[PDB]
């Protein structure tokens, strides 16, 4: 009996790296909203805030920021 779906450890298992890119842009039609610059704040709200965009990373970056910074995947 195969089974090998455990949940919160074989999918990660495949590769279990730090993550990578979330494609949360498109280019434009679908997301990369900007009407009454509102959206252009939420483009640069001091950018912190674009991390806030990214917190998805950052819940662990904060030991990452002062790791060895890998190739942008580690963050």
């Amino acid at each position: 009996l195969e089974d090998r779906r455990i949940p919160g450890t074989a999918e990660e298992n495949l590769q279990k790296s730090s993550g990578g890119v979330p494609g949360q842009n498109t280019g434009g039609q679908e997301a990369r909203p900007n009407y009454h610059c509102q959206l252009c704040f939420l483009r640069s709200l001091g950018i912190d805030y674009l991390d806030a965009s990214l917190r998805k990373k950052n819940k662990q970056r904060l030991k990452a920021i002062q790791q060895g910074r890998q190739p942008q995947y580690l963050l």
